[PDB]
C-alpha cells in the first residue's frame, strides 16, 4: 500500500494575499498584482500535504467583490465538485466574511471550501500568507472538515462562514466568529474540531444559483445621531429590493430613517433591521414592532452578512414572514 | 461636606421617567452627593440629534460654576456620540460622566441603580477631573474617545475596544491607571458656544457590490463632510470611491473610517489619501469621526487641516 | 387543553448568589448565607415558567467546594432524575467552572442540569442574582437544552460546562467559554441555540461515581520564574494519585519542577501537563517529549479542570496512554 | 544619524541562535538603527530566574549611557516577569523594549523579523521615553505591567487585559495615546546594583478541594513570601487560607492574587486583610505579584508597608 495525497484546488482571486509593495518594510502596496503559481511556490511545504492545482479567476482587492464574481465562485465551486477532493479561495480580507457567507448559502459541493487571506502583503516581513494558505490546504485536506459549512481559515484557526467577521483593521489576529466562536484549532498541521454551525448550510438551503445572472438589488444604510434619510430615500427611488439597516444598539432606527424604511415595506420593498454593533443579535420584541411595519430582524447577521441572506430570500420571496423564518434559519 | 453633583437628563432606558423618580430611587447618593436634577430632553438616544448636543455643551459650559460635577443620563444607543461631542466642546474643567443603563428600570436585577451610584462616585472623585468627558458603565470608567458600545444587550458592553479603560470602580472608589491622551474639553479650538447649527456631515457603507447611491444622494444635497464606514483599513468600493474622489475635488470634506470595529483606518496603505483630498480616520469609528469632522469644518474645510486635526483629537 | 410549566428543581449549594452584607453600596460581605427560599422569593417571575421545588445540599462559599459535595450532587441529580424535569443548581461563581465539568462527565440523567451563580451578593443594588436565577430556569425548563451536556448559565448566556471559565474576577459577565464559544443566548426567556460541544459527555462517558466514596488525590502546582520544586516534592511525598502542571507557555515546566514530575511519573504518579496561560490548548508535540516521560498534555482544559478530568481518568485507570486518550475524547 | 541600539540576547524562540545571527537576518535594522548585539545568556524562558533577572537590571543600569536604547530579546513563556522585573529595577531613563517570537526562525511566516523591526522601531522613538519598560509584539507597544501571555500559540498572544496598550505601530511610526500611571523604573525605591540573590518568594494555586502541602512545604523551607493564586476575587480553599493564615503571623508575608486571568483582587471582599495581616494584589496575577513581593520584601517585612507598596507600583 501506497500512500496518496489529496487533491486540492487554489481559487484565486486576489487580495493582499496577493499584494505588493516596493518594500519590506514600508506599508504602501497594491492589492491582487500577485498570480496563483507565485503564491503556491512560496508555499515549498504544500508538497507534503497535497497534490494542488491553482486557477485564476480573478485577481481583484476584495473592496471590489460584487455580485458576479460570487456567482462565478459558487457555480464554478458546485461544477467543479467530482474533480478534486477540496478547494482553497485565495481572498481579500476585506469582503472574505461577506463571500464567506454566500458560499456557505450557495455551494451544494460536499466537499470542504476553505477561504483564506492575508492581512500583511506577499512582500512584507513576517508576511502572513504562506502560513495562512498551509493552513487552508491543511483544512481543506481534512475529512473531518466535511460537512461543517463553508470555512474561513486564519491565524490557525477554522472559523464558520455565517459567525466570522474582520474585528481588526491590521492585525493579523482580526478574524473572529464573534458571537460563537471557531469550529476548530490547527497546531502542527492537524485540526481539534469541537463545534459545527447549527444554522442550515450548503446542500440543506433551497437557494439555487445555478441559472442565476444576476442577484435581487440590496443597499445598506447607517444609523448614528441626526442621520440624513437621504442614503435610504436614494434605494428606494432607485427601485432596490431590499434594503439593510445598520441600526443603532439592538437594531433601532433614527427615525427619519424608520419613516422612509416603513413607507418601502409598505410598497413591497424588504427591509431588515442589523445593527451597526459589532457583536450581538438584532432581536425581535424589542423596541420595533416588526409585525407591524412589515420588517425582519437580522439576528446576529451584521449588516453585510444580512445583505447576503436578503438577496438571496429575495430569489425565493418577497414575504416578509417568509424572510423572517429564513433569517431564522439559515 | 459632600460634592454637589447635577444630573442633566435625556432620556434613554434609564429613565419616560424623570429626573426626580430616578434620583429618589437611588437613596444612598445621598451617602456621596448633593444631587440636583435638570431635564434636558426626554428621547430615546436613537433619536439624538445635533440641537441636543448643542443644548448640552452649552449648558455645561454656562453652569460650570455652580456645581463641582455633572452626569449625564442617556441612551445606550448613540452615547458613545455625545460622549466625544462632549469631550470636544466642553471647557467646564469639571468631571463630566455619562451613564446609561442595558436593561428597563422595571426589570429584573436593573443596572442603572448601580450605574447611576457609580456615576456619581465618578463625577464626585477629584481625581476624575482633567480626563476628559467619561462613560461610566459596569464599574468601569471609560474616556468619552474610545468608548463604544460593543453589544446590542450585554450589560457589559460599553468597552473602549483600542486603548482599553481608565480605571475600574469597586467600593465606591476608583484607581485611575490611565488618561487619554489626545487633547480634549478646554485643550480643543472647537467652541460651540455661539453655533446654533452644526455642518452636515453623513455616512456612507462599503460592503461587496455597494451602492453609489448615497454617497451620490449626500452630494447632490451639497454635504459639507461625508464619512466612509470602509472596508477593512478604511477601503473604499469601486463605485463609492469615485464619488468620494468628487466630492473631495467639489466642495465636501472626504474622511475614511472603517465599519471594522477595531483598530486604525490608516495612511500608507492602499489608499493615496494626499492625491485625492481625503483624511485618514484613525481609530474613530464611523459615527465618532463625524462628531468629529463635523466640528473640524467649523474651524476650516482645508483636507491637510482636517487631517492635523484628525491626528490631534 | 391546558398549560402545564415543566417541573424544575433547584439544589442550593452557596455562593455571592446567596450571600449578604450590611449595605447595599458596600462591597463587605459574607458568602453562603441566605436559604433556596429566599432566593425563590426574590424571582417573583418564575412562577410564569415553571413550577420550582428548592432543596438545600449546603450552604458555603464555593472556594471550599469539595469532592464530597461532587460527589452528593452527581449522586442526587442521577438518583432524582425521574421525579423533575429540569435542575438548576446555585453555587458560587469561584469554583463553579470545576463542579460543572465534574457534572458534566458524571451526570447521567437525561435532563438538563444548569449552573448558576452571581457575582454581586443578594443584598447589593443592581444584584444580579434574581435575573440569573430566572434565566437559569428558563434553560433547564427549554427542551432545546437538553443533550448540551451541562451548562452553566450567567449574563444571558448558555455555555457548556467543558469549556466555561471564569475570566474576571469582578465582573458580572465574568463568565465565558474562551476557546469554542457559548452554545446560545437568552433574549426574552428564549433561546436561540448555534453550537453543542463535541466531546463526549454525561451518559456518553464511562465515568460512573453511583458508588464511590471518595476520588483520586490530584493536586496542581504552578510554574514562573525561579520555581520551587517544593509544592510538586510534597504531593509526591504525599502519595499523590496524579499531578497538574500550571505550566508557562505551551505546556512548559521550570526544570526543577520537570525533574520531579519526570520521575513521579516513573513510580506511577499521573503527571499531566497543563497552562497557567488562560486560553489555548496545552499541545503534544512541542517542547515537552511526552511519550518518553509518561506524562499527558491537556489540551484546552485549564488546570483546575484537567484536575476534575484526571481524577476521573485515575478511577478507570493509571496507563498513562489510555489517560492520554481519554484526555483526547472528553 | 541613527539611533544606537543595543540588543541584549537572552534566548528564546525568537533565536539556540546567537545575537549576531538575528541581528543579520533583518537587514532593514540598518535604516532605523546602529544596533549592536551582546549575548547576556541563552535559555528557554521557561528557565528564567532571578540571577539572569539582576544581571540584566545591572547592565541596563550600568550600560545606559553608552547607548540611545534597549531591546531585549526573550521567550515568550516567561517575557512578563522579567518585563515587570526591568519595570521596577531600571533606573536608565531610556527605552528598554523587550520582544520575543511566538513561531520558530525557520517556520513558515515566523513572527520574529518584523517583532524584533517593531522592537527597534520603539526603542528608537524618543516619545518611547519615560514610559517604563516595554513589550512590542504583534504591531502592539505594552507596559510591562499588564503585559501577559494570553494564549498558548497565537502570535498575537501578548496583551494588557486589564487597561489596554500604550500605541500601536504601523509604517515603521507609533501613534502613543497611554502611559502607565503606576509608578516605575526611577520612581522606585528598589535599587538591585549590589544585591545578588532576591527573597524567596513561591505561589500556591487554589481550586476546589485543594491540598494545603504545596503551602506548608513552602512554610517549612522558612520562605519570605508566598502568593496566593486564588479562586475568584482572591479567594482560599479553607485548608490553604488556614496554612496562610498562621505563615503571616510566623514571619512569612502573604499576598492574595487569583488564578482569574483579569481583574483585580481587592480587598474589602470576603477577606478581612487586615485581620490577617494579608496583602490584596489589585491587577497583579501571581506571577506579576512575585516579582513585586520579592523586590518589596528588600524594603521590608511589614504588612501594612507592602500592601502600600502594592497600591504604588
Ligand atoms: N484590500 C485588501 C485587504 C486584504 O486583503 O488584507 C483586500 O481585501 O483585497
Ligand atoms: N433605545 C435606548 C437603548 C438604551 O438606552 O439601552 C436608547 O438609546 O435610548
Ligand atoms: N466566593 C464566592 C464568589 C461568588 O460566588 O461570586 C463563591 O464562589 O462562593
Ligand atoms: N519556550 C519558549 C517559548 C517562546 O519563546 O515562544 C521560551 O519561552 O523560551
Amino acid at each position: 500500500h501506497h500512500h496518496h495525497l489529496p487533491n486540492i484546488t487554489i481559487l484565486a482571486t486576489g487580495g493582499t494575499i496577493a499584494g505588493g509593495g516596493d518594500s519590506a518594510t514600508k506599508s504602501n502596496y497594491t492589492v491582487g498584482k500577485v498570480g496563483v503559481e507565485n503564491l503556491v511556490n512560496a508555499v515549498p511545504q504544500l508538497k507534503d500535504i497535497a497534490n494542488v492545482k491553482g486557477e485564476q479567476v480573478v485577481n481583484i482587492g476584495s473592496q471590489d467583490m460584487n455580485d458576479n464574481v460570487w456567482l462565478t465562485l459558487a457555480k464554478k465551486i458546485n461544477t467543479d465538485c467530482d474533480k478534486t477532493d477540496g478547494f482553497v479561495i485565495t481572498h481579500g480580507t476585506d469582503t472574505m466574511e461577506e463571500t464567506a457567507y454566500f458560499l456557505d448559502l450557495t455551494v451544494k459541493c460536499d466537499k470542504p471550501v476553505v477561504m483564506v487571506g492575508a492581512m500583511r502583503p506577499s512582500t512584507s516581513m513576517s508576511a502572513d500568507g504562506p502560513f495562512n494558505l498551509y493552513n487552508a490546504v491543511v483544512t481543506a485536506a481534512d475529512k473531518a472538515s466535511a460537512n461543517r459549512g463553508v470555512l474561513v481559515v486564519m491565524n490557525d484557526t477554522v472559523l464558520d462562514g455565517r459567525d466570522v467577521t474582520k474585528t481588526n483593521t491590521t492585525d493579523v489576529a482580526t478574524f473572529k466568529s464573534v458571537n460563537y466562536g471557531p469550529l476548530g484549532y490547527i497546531h502542527n498541521g492537524k485540526i481539534d474540531y469541537q463545534r459545527t454551525p447549527a444554522r442550515k448550510h450548503t446542500s440543506d438551503t433551497p437557494f439555487d444559483v445555478s441559472k442565476l445572472n444576476e442577484l435581487p438589488k440590496v443597499g445598506i444604510v447607517y444609523n448614528y445621531a441626526n442621520a440624513s434619510d437621504l442614503p435610504a430615500k436614494a434605494l428606494v427611488d432607485a427601485g432596490y429590493d431590499g434594503i439593510v439597516s445598520a441600526g443603532v444598539g439592538n437594531g433601532n432606527l433614527y427615525k427619519s430613517v424608520f419613516d422612509t424604511l416603513a413607507t418601502a415595506a409598505k410598497t413591497g420593498t424588504a427591509v431588515v433591521r442589523s445593527s451597526r454593533v459589532p457583536t450581538g443579535a438584532t432581536t425581535q420584541d424589542a423596541e420595533v414592532d416588526d409585525a407591524k411595519y412589515g420588517f425582519v430582524a437580522s439576528g446576529t447577521l451584521n449588516p453585510q452578512k444580512a445583505r447576503v441572506l436578503l438577496q438571496l430570500a429575495l430569489t425565493q420571496t418577497k414575504d416578509p414572514q417568509q424572510i423572517q423564518q429564513i433569517f431564522n434559519q439559515y
